[PDB]
């Protein structure tokens, strides 16, 4: 329904992703970011090839267009939005940036300006086909559910209840809005039933039907809509790579109201997993 | 290869279990207790019933002829600290063994359940030996190079040990799995994706039927385990109250194979994700 | 009669009776502790003749005559359970890929070890009710496809996933491992991801009960709302008897969605490995 | 020689300035090296390639199959149209005792997007296993079967197979037709097939590849799997030559096959719906 037709679009796969060429981020006018707005609400994430030098300045400026900037990680020095990404300072994860916060990111743009010739790759999937690839008795569950995104570092206590389906504000599209990442479980099942059908849904959401793989050329950059994509970062190189990111701030995940409770456990039940994890990491 | 013809032996299963009759433990003779010994290291659990009244000093003195019994936080009967009484309103339903969390885990352990309902809160014991046996050749290969590390993170406990996957008994010499769902964490020589998918397979075999016996706890009842070659399970089937009293024997040292192979080494920033789906917050 | 449970799910040994010429009014009793305890034991019936059992039987329903199971010599109804002449260590519901499976079975071990070989019962409405709200209002609204294909024996059956028990009208979980293939209304991969969780926890020993038989002992269940599995534990000669009361037809919710329907040519990938060769 | 373009650190590479339709002997030396180096290899801009070419082409490699339908006059050459597919990574007819050792595939006819396939790196799915269990697959055989209206085969081969050229190891088993490890018991080689294959088509061993029109795919079918993603409905056909002789050959087996009880049952941990569509 949304019509795109000044730029040259090369689709990446029939689910989501398109390279765009013939455009100049540095100068853009008002009119081709409308453009570019466009695509990313049809094709969910874009490449812009080919903008080696794009200057810190009109980075800034064409993050804000679409929202506020977070101040986070390393910052380019004298610019406090421009986030640095470096291997030297990784993510093999499939993930939803900061879920674990009550409003995530709207999206991000991210610039590789140092990387191997191949290697480090980054993956998208389209959350609203692994939503509408569910079977109507399961979007009508999920429908009525909410889960804890949660997250448990040294300098970083977060947890936040959302929608297991939130529709997209600008589309009135549903997607799914669990990742692998950051969701810790569904709040109106017990524990193990809920580990049953997030692993499912973390499989299903994955499946390659349902998503596209970049190679990163120098100069390339992608944006893409953190409301209804999850991303992995391919950990399959030792060269020295770089990436510069500006990240807009700003969702609010929404969809209906839950159907159900949450779950109460009785006094003194003990939560024991069906499926082993270590109890230590590396 | 054990003779144990004293007294009435009645088999739970053909894996593991078995009630003897004629015994009184309050004044046993040191030849009765030799042959209750044996019946443990055939049987791996053995039930003795209709014990009501067995008196603390006899109950101390019954542990002490297997080891050093444990002394602890935990409440224990007046001047007896030795004695431990587990009560239900002071109880979690998963497979383990006891403490392989410590670098010497007890031997067995000795309890009486005191005051609990007629049905309701069942224990189940498996045989570690019949888990070991039933694998395939490969695996059982495999498993004989292998350690483990278990651990414990609790508000007042912190403890790890690593413990051969398989552990030869050290009075029969058989050999046996030793890993359980509660406190084995990974194997040692795996990264940690193989170590998860391995020991889920390993918890679910070891615990199969045909491996365990279901003991009804009745009023009297004691049941002596060896901690070496067995796992356990609470059956969290009731809400009455349930009380028993507990005497624990220390001094267990799990021993197997030199391992063949060297600990898994990741690379410096390596991340662990795995395979199957935990939540991240328990209740 | 003292009855005696066997764990807080499900189960009870009842002593004091004499199934041999038990009386109408004693035979109610017997019938309403099945009810409330879904199997029961009868020990110490041993010598228990041929014409009594089946009599017994019939009090419950008609009773099935077996086409490839051995029957005793002169009685079609009373059908042999012999481990020399055939075991079942599957956690199963009796002859679910029927449109009619049996409502319940009466099973006497007359021969077998005096360790190994017990069974195992499963309690389906604890394992329903035990499932949090939306799972259990998923599961309302849903049927399975129940099946089985071997030479001879070809048979499926579709089945309320949650059946109403025609005299308690409460409800059960009505999938087992054994016979159950897939949930209608879910594509394949959903169906066993649920079907996987579902088989594990309506086993759980909060919800079972386990039976050492001794020879002489009965075992009669409700095969409305129970799984069992035979431990196969032994290499002893072990024999029963048993007779199977016809007639069951689950009954549940008119389902809430129609059939999954794929596309042409669409494929089943599982998403779980199964070797493609038995033994 | 030529211009090669990797896709990924794991495998495959594009390769521009080539001309198949009348490459002389020594530059097919450079793309048998580069296909050695890099499992599968992609070469665009080959509208046009004629049967007889393709044909010697593939004849370069060994012997062709010639059994689906084919061009006029050339059985060689297979016609494959997605009108006349089923996503899931595997290797090519393992289920036989000598599988081919690779294929030459075009895309004739495709939409631009969607339709990519995927190849993943065994060598790299073997290594990265810690070493006791690179020991123990070293030792263990497994058996590959097909059972479908008109083809019933089955076949053992190493779980780890030595490449007879580079002398490499790779893993020797994928989820389409692979059925049980030979050694172990149905139960644990269920367990342990089921790491493996998620393990070995892990994003860091694969590359996808986007078919563009006159592109050709050249693969090393003995360390590679592969995967036909499903994710369009427009017509697709592709012309195909299959290039047969493999022996996978590794290690004599440790351990003899596992053998059940008579009367013994095979229960799945896992599982699997007793109906397809
Ligand atoms: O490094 C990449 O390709 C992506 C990193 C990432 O996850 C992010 O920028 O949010
Ligand atoms: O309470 C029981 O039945 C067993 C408790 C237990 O795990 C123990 O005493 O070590
Ligand atoms: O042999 C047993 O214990 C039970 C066998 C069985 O499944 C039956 O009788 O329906
Ligand atoms: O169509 C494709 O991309 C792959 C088909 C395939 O599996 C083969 O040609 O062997
Ligand atoms: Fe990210
Ligand atoms: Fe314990
Ligand atoms: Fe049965
Ligand atoms: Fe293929
Ligand atoms: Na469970
Ligand atoms: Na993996």
């Amino acid at each position: 329904d949304i019509i795109t037709t000044a730029f040259e679009v090369r689709p990446l796969t029939s689910a989501l992703g398109a390279e765009i060429h013939g455009v100049r981020l540095e100068d853009i006018t008002d009119a081709d970011f409308a453009e570019l707005r466009r695509l990313l609400l049809k094709h969910l994430v874009i490449f812009i090839p080919d903008q080696e030098g794009w200057s810190a300045e009109s980075r800034i400026a064409f993050g804000r267009r679409f929202g506020e900037l977070e101040e986070h990680l390393p910052h380019l020095d004298g610019h406090p939005q421009i986030q640095i990404i470096d291997s030297e300072q990784k993510i093999p994860i499939w993930h939803t940036d900061m879920t674990y916060a009550p409003n995530p990111p709207i999206g991000s743009v991210l610039q590789i300006v140092d990387g191997p010739a191949q290697g480090g790759d980054t993956m998208w999937s389209n959350q609203y086909l692994a939503y509408e690839g569910l079977s109507a008795p399961l979007r009508d569950l999920l429908d009525g559910l909410t889960a804890v995104h949660s997250i448990h570092i040294p300098g970083l206590d977060s947890q936040a209840e959302h929608p297991v389906v939130r529709v997209h504000p600008e589309t009135g599209r549903r997607a799914l809005f669990v990742n692998r990442a950051h969701t810790s479980h569904i709040a109106q099942l017990n524990r193990n039933e809920s580990d049953a059908l997030l692993q499912y849904l973390y499989r299903f959401s994955t499946s390659p039907e349902f998503t596209c793989r970049y190679q990163w050329r120098p100069g390339s950059v992608a944006i893409w809509d953190n409301r209804v994509t999850q991303h992995y970062a391919v950990d399959d190189y030792s060269e020295h790579r770089r990436g510069l990111r500006v990240v807009v701030l700003g969702d609010t995940p929404s969809g209906d109201k839950p159907r159900w409770d949450h779950y109460r456990p009785v006094p003194g039940q003990r939560y024991v997993p069906d499926w082993v994890n270590a109890k230590e990491a590396y």
